[PDB]
């Protein structure tokens, strides 16, 4: 896995959402979500680093620090 991933994953599913879920609230491809979770991947865009950061209720720092 991953750290980013890692971070994404443990939060949506604290938060009581599914994947599908929130992939439609940041207007993701449920594939392209799973692939944050699970795959290294280049840096999510700012606004849907955005997205996913209000959706979870952390700041995108937790995204982009260690």
């Amino acid at each position: 896995a991953t750290r980013l991933g890692e971070k994404l994953r443990d939060l949506r599913k604290q938060r009581g959402l599914t994947l599908e879920k929130l992939a439609d609230m940041a207007g993701l491809s449920k594939s392209y979500l799973w692939e944050l979770e699970n795959r290294e991947s280049q840096r999510p865009s700012a606004e849907k680093l955005t997205a996913l950061a209000d959706a979870l209720g952390v700041g995108t720092s937790f995204f982009l620090e260690d």
